[PDB]
């Protein structure tokens, strides 16, 4: 007749890892590492995004004829770029300020392209001969479509003076441009004057352009360039032009008609007629992990990015430090199966495990309120931005790249030690639970019984089987039993 | 007769946080997390800020006439500017550089002004005409004190060639401007030449400005605009200016007398009277406190920031795993009241209660340790730093707030999570120290007394006042009751 | 006859440091910091590093007379700079975008220089008068060795056009230049034209300069100026190059033949003929450690860079929370070497320590994988970057100290916290340890011993070695010597 105190044990092979320990396999375990996705790109929450396709954002922008898709662009959730866009800029040149542009972008949901300069405003300039065959249309040449390109009329181009006033009551972006000619011969063919200029005021603009003749290497089969500027025009304000020549002058500007948050992904996988909450450059997330490992640049309701390849906490125990756990008690009880803790009996009237549901549910309670505590304390970690940079600014580039990377590094870290720390301390939560019940048992039989030392209480008399309930209860009489254990001995 | 082992319970109501319980109560325990401000801005150690009022440091420097309270500055700790200070640039236009000028006064702590260029040095241009409306003086048309619009005299403007030598030991602050006129009429009237420059040079400085005479919108009244340029001439260096028209020269300039630490604080609450070591721009902080987390940007001695609304840690015990607190001594004592550990005796001369000084000295150090341990891993802490950005500085304003607000999750995971592991650690210090003190007694007494089970010692032999001090002394003599409690036990 | 169980002992004075106690003497410990450095500039891994003693970037790569030594430089593994060098400019004047330029330099390792416009391609120019005694050599005027400031030949300037295609196939840097004259009969006098620009481009470059004809100061005994101007022509690509006056024309090109990793470190330290794998401003590391405090800024296999003065693991016990070690057992076993635990024995065979293998592999094995653990999660720790800003990029300059300074603290507190945390468990460690080897024996010898209470236990029978060795074996036969036990008692 004895009763012992033993663990669970089940056929579970999961692995965690604890800082002495690696590769320890336990009962039962939670992965808080998410490292799936659908390989595809998708709507975020309802909204398609925008997928330029072969066109970049200055294409899009300016108007390159071989980017009419998007001559009118219903509401993105965000925009896809591919890395190396075909369609930028038809015509050779710039876009001043490119990438405080698309950060602007980044913050916007909706354009609402609005005609500001009718080509009739132009009466005594031409507006129908400014093309280039860098900029094909059906094998014929053409011209970026949201500007004109005006050109001398009866081999005279008269000063512009134009001013457009914004009646919206949203922002407008505006974009001009200015021709640098090649030779003096070319300026006369085109403009006429021989020395030219294009000045632009607004409230707060005060710039003034002078073309740069001078011989350059043919890009897109032209040795001409285009440097095209753009600024946000407030609702009450207005933009003032005057020129002489090399003018490339608006005559459609975007209303900012929706504001919000947004990013340009750098993407080649194609749309999926899909919904997602999260969007990777990879491929859409469908999780409820607190952690991820697919890419660092999401948009959406998201898992906190790690670089880590396994992320998983034990919450079980040990599979088969307090001396009791692969201690005293050498091994686990397969035949037990409800509870993570408890007793087996053996007496003449019938044999059985039966579980401590007290000791139980404090080290339950315990192990999930531990996991909610981890994952709560990582709900605010770093969240990299795409920052675009040009070929000069490449210090602040690589300061970017080096915080970036660095926070991603302390978080990878945070993650790694805190799962390792606490499967350790967690480990050894269900080892004193066991000697504590260990004890419990003990110092209440006291010598009706020899404790063997395997975990069991080899009793000295007989117990029924409601006796050993007395004990898993906790409350035994010692003194019922004390006169046949003295007999029992020797 | 019995001796029992306990702990303290006293009538606390505080709780602390573990990573498995929330809102646990103990006996003692220590806040390290100021909340409070007086909500207020406050003298720095003795020296007022500069309050700014409606000015912006722009036109406290040129001297925008609404700004003539500030003309002779005392020493100042830190700067107060609103967000949108009314009185800045009364005549529109620019300044050049100016974020990167608030990044110097940021290291400046006191100017001393000095007139550099007097109106009689103009003997043959027009001193007293440099006014407009947009810079209004008491119901007349006026100007930036600190530089003078000069003008063409008996319709004249002769070309300008001035040095100003650095003769002071100090670094010079020196601003000057270019007039950008509204049409070749105005530019006549103003400035009889029609095409205009402004030179400037130094040692490392050359520059030359050409007047933009284009159609701008009126802003204050004006479509003209005033462009400002500034610069440090080192103290013996020259400025040479040369220009023929459209020339804002300076008069005043300003003695960089004092360098040290300091602020541009953007703020709207009122000055009050007041002295702090600590000031943030919602309040100043009066605390001893290892954290606060009433604002990032601080200034002075403060507190670490963190984003934590409680950080509470443990030094004393659960009030009312190694299985003794709370585990078979059921509960705490009220009644023993000069220690966290102790006994209680029970003979026939009465009982009470006795701290054991040794172990309870032994956990108070251990405990203020770990206090001070904690509050000093915490002495090198981000330090969150006011940094200025214009309107096409957005990625790297963006840039700038990711890394504040990156490093300050970090910290703050790292303060919240180190107080969880550490409290669990102190809670089961004191459960420890309560089980290695109930071995210590159990040590001694052997067969000659019984274990309850409750903590506490069923004498087998008769132990008065003198044999319950041994006990507690360490000194308890077995081999003297020997044999009585072996008659005892029958 | 007796059995004890015990610790080791040794006359170690290494301490350790924990949260709750500090100065802690243990018996064995780990440095993981390195704080010793060699003092001197050393080859990496065989490469000599690019000295350029007094000499600048910008004067190495012009060609300041006074620089040289370095005209054909081998490749290097570094470059060092002093932090003020000497020879910079030696004409006065700038290098525009000199952060950026050194930004690309620092990701090379070769340069070969080619001469890409000799003097004869000046045939209606002089070339040997473009000379300045702010550019001595041996004792007379002279200039920039790799570029020709281009003169008037008989009282005549021709327009320059040239072009220069890059047929090698790889990057090339070109420097060019302006100089600014200063009144117009110096104008005259060396370039006879007196209203000149410079125009350049490329297939991305559209550069035009004019000259700004001004008084300034004199440095190097020179009022003038010259703006030097640099670029990188790709493999295929043409600059073409157009003035009528003031230009300072390439003459050689630097071929970038090499990338790699590098680095400009600014250092006063000399060479001293050593070879290292990890260099420091400072001196070089030769170390194993995972840490180091030398210096933040390294370059090579390196350790990882820390503010700590002091980073020791404990690995082994305390010297001479569980309650065995300093409690129970109360001290160590100088006599027990070959073990951290194990077992005294007395018999009237004789007496004699001896070891426990199991209990001391095992905590060598837990301890072992705890110190690479944490060497190992201590890998992807941040790196420091050099990044050099001029005077008005005084933000992004704090920015970038900020940021690098911040993620130092980060790692540095990381790593002492982490050390104090382990520290302490591994003490426990090693308490719990001896502990379960103590509570091995007991519930093994059960009541055929007493149990002293200070590790030992007294035989109440004989134990011969056998029977010694059968209880450190854990094979001990309890009923062979039972009732020898009971006739001893009593
Ligand atoms: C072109 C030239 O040498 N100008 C010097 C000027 O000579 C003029 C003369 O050519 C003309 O016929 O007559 C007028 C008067 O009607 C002038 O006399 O005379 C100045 C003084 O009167 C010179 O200034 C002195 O230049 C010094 C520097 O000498 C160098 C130099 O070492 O940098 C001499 C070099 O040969 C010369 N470089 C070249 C390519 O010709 C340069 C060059 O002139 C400057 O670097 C360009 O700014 O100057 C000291 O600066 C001294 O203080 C100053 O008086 C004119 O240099
Ligand atoms: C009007 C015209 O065609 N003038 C002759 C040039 O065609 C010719 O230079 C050749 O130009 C080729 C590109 O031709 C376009 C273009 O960019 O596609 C055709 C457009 O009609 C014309 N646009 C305008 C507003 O005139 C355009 C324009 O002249 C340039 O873009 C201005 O920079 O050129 C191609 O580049 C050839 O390589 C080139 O030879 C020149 C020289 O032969 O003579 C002109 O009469
Ligand atoms: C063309 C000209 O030189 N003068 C007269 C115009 O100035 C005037 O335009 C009006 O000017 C108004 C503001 O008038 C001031 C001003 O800024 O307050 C008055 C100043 O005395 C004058 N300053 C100087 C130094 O001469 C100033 C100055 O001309 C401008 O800043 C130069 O940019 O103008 C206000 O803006 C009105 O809305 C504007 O019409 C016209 C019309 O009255 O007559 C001109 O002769
Ligand atoms: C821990 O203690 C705080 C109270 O000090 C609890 O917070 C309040 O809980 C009630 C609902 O139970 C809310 O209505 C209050 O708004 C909470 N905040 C207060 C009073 O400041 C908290 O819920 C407790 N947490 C647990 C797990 O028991
Ligand atoms: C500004 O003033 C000082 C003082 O006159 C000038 O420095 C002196 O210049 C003369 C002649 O060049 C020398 O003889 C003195 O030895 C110089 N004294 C000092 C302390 O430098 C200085 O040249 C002037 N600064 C400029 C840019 O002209
Ligand atoms: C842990 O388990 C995985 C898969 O079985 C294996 O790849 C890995 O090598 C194991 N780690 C160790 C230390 O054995
Ligand atoms: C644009 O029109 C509105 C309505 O009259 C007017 O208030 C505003 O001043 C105009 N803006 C400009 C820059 O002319
Ligand atoms: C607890 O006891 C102290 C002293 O008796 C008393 O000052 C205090 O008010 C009490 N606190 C509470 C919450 O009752
Ligand atoms: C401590 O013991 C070791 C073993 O011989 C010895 O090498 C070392 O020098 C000793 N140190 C001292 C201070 O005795
Ligand atoms: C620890 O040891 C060092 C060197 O012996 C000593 O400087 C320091 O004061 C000691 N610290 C404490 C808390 O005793
Ligand atoms: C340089 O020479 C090659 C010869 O194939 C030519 O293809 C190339 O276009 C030239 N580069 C320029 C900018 O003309």
């Amino acid at each position: 007749d004895q009763i012992c105190i033993g663990y669970h044990a089940n056929n579970s092979t999961e692995q965690v890892d604890t800082i002495m320990e690696k590769n320890v396999t336990v009962t039962h375990a939670q992965d808080i590492l998410e490292k799936t996705h659908n390989g595809k790109l998708c709507d975020l929450n309802g909204v398609k995004p925008l997928i330029l396709k072969d066109c970049s954002v200055a294409g899009w922008l300016l108007g390159n004829p071989m980017c009419d898709e998007f001559i009118r662009v219903p509401e993105w959730s965000y925009i896809v770029e591919r890395a190396n866009p075909v369609n930028d800029l038809c015509y050779p040149g710039s876009l001043n300020d490119y990438e405080e542009l698309k950060h602007l972008l980044s913050r916007i949901n909706h354009f609402e392209k609005i005609l500001i300069i009718p080509k009739s405003s132009w009466p005594n300039h031409e507006t129908s001969l400014g093309v280039s065959a860098a900029c094909p249309y059906q094998g014929a040449p053409s011209f970026f479509r949201n500007v004109v390109w005006l050109i001398k009329k009866n081999d005279a181009y008269p000063t512009i003076k134009i001013s457009y006033n914004n009646t919206n009551r949203e922002d407008l972006l505006i974009l001009w441009g200015i021709h640098h000619s090649n030779n003096a011969e070319e300026q006369i063919n085109l403009y006429k004057n021989p020395t030219t200029y294009i000045s632009v005021g607004t409230s707060t603009l005060n710039q003034r352009l002078v073309p740069k003749i001078a011989t350059r290497s043919q890009v897109n089969g032209q040795r001409g360039r285009m440097d095209f500027f753009w600024t946000i025009l407030k609702p009450d304000d207005a933009i003032h032009f005057e020129s002489n020549g090399n003018f490339i002058a608006p005559e459609y500007a975007y209303k900012i008609v929706k504001k919000g948050d947004s990013t340009i992904m750098k993407s080649g996988v194609e749309y999926g007629n899909c919904n997602t909450k999260c969007q990777t450059p990879v491929g859409a997330i469908n999780s409820s992990m607190p952690f991820h490992n697919i890419h660092p640049l999401t948009i959406g309701e998201c898992p906190k990015y790690v670089k880590s390849n396994k992320l998983v906490l034990a919450t079980g125990l040990r599979n088969s430090l307090f001396g009791a756990i692969a201690g005293f008690i050498e091994g686990g009880w397969q035949g037990m199966v409800d509870g993570w803790y408890g007793y087996h009996h053996s007496n003449e009237q019938g044999s059985g495990y039966a579980a401590d549901k007290e000791s139980t549910q404090k080290a339950i309670d315990g192990v999930t309120n531990k996991v909610n505590s981890i994952i709560d304390k990582m709900n605010t970690q770093f969240e990299a931005v795409g920052r675009e940079f040009n070929n000069l600014e490449r210090r602040i580039e690589n300061l970017n790249k080096k915080m970036e990377d660095g926070f991603l590094d302390v978080w990878t870290y945070n993650a790694e030690l805190l799962v390792l720390m606490e499967n350790e301390r967690t480990l050894d939560f269900h080892d004193s639970n066991v000697k504590n019940l260990y004890d419990k048992v003990r110092l209440q039989l006291r010598d009706n019984a020899k404790e063997l030392g395997n975990g069991c209480f080899e009793f000295y008399h007989k117990c029924d089987n409601e006796c050993m309930e007395s004990v898993r209860n906790g409350t035994y009489d010692y003194p019922q039993y004390s006169e046949e254990a003295r007999l029992k001995r020797e």
